[PDB]
């Protein structure tokens, strides 16, 4: 019932894992090595992306919003986005139902 | 499509609660907890998600007492009584679900 987003972080490869799940959300952790990129990603439901550690650039549509530690962004279902890690980053993705 | 900054403008003088974002179903809240601050006997209407962005707190529900360091996340069901005690200057992100 208690997950640890900063415990077991590895910056060797791009890691995506489901740490926890309710029928309301899905809690996913993303470890991005510096330089890692996640292009074209499209989520089925609404999502909220927050940088727990590090720094990334979030790109949606035309804008490139740089997200430092603590930045949170919400997207609507079926919206095309991209993630570029400016630093070793740990991201928390909350996928909704 | 909003961009909130949980760690921008953090103050540990007082226990601070702010609604950073709100949509028809969810609610994104920041909680700046000074060291030693308490949030006793709290009852949330919907399901909540509590995660420690900075610092350390203890989450208490019923009889069990979970220590939540930086990065720890916890989910609850609606209508569950809980308590938060800050062991260190902490910034908490709470996700409240409305209906």
């Amino acid at each position: 019932e208690v997950v640890h987003f900063l415990e077991g972080v590895c910056f060797e490869k791009l890691h995506i894992e489901v740490l926890n799940e309710n029928s309301s959300h899905k809690e996913i952790r993303i470890c991005m090595p510096k330089g890692a990129v996640m292009d074209k990603h499209k989520a089925p439901g609404a999502i909220s992306v927050q940088v727990l550690e590090g720094k990334i650039v979030f790109e949606v549509g035309d804008e490139k919003i740089e997200m430092p530690k603590g930045a949170l962004i919400s997207l609507e279902a079926q919206v095309l986005h991209r993630l570029d890690a400016l630093e070793n980053s740990v991201i928390r993705l909350s996928l909704s139902k």
